[PDB]
């Protein structure tokens, strides 16, 4: 299982500390706790590899892009990270203007 | 007092081994030994929490972001780390292309 940690950063270069351990990232969903798909492409919970997010395996991070945040309404978003190993992992961001705080489950 | 150690890394994944010893980071200044404010926002010595730097308390580290380094001209920079406890601590980075060496003062 990969493990993620709580963090605090800026929309322009936000990354979550990630221990990938063995795993490789397949995709990520973003939804509001309100209900609603959050992020670019409101028509699916699943966001776009590369453009919205990307795993930096070298640096042990999950990058969330400015493009992703540009289409997130201020508040609380549940992330769900899907790995090829089958398993998933939930994370929580709280966006407040340019400030973002991540919270691990 | 927190204590920092010397290190070597790449601009994209640079972090200083940090013993926080229960202090908490208020802010950080970056200036050249030349004189000059180094880093993003040339108009203040004090850099931006989150975007330019961030303390990883869990991992006992100080992260310096790629964004920070993107706006550092090659050479030597004195860091000054300010904690809420009042006290500060100086560090030294030497940037050379994508290579960076940190030196505890």
């Amino acid at each position: 299982t990969p493990v993620l940690q709580s963090t605090q950063g800026h929309v322009s270069n936000f990354s979550i500390p990630a221990s990938f351990n063995g795993n490789s990232l397949a995709t990520m969903e973003a939804v509001y706790v309100d209900g609603g798909n959050a992020g670019p492409q409101d028509w699916t919970s699943f966001k776009e590899f590369g453009y919205a997010f990307s795993p930096s395996y070298d640096a042990n991070e999950m990058k969330l892009t400015e493009a992703f945040f540009r289409e997130v309404r201020d508040g609380e978003v549940r992330l769900t990270f899907h790995f090829w190993s089958g398993e998933t992992v939930n994370y929580t961001i709280i966006k407040n203007g340019n400030q973002v705080t991540g919270i691990a489950a």
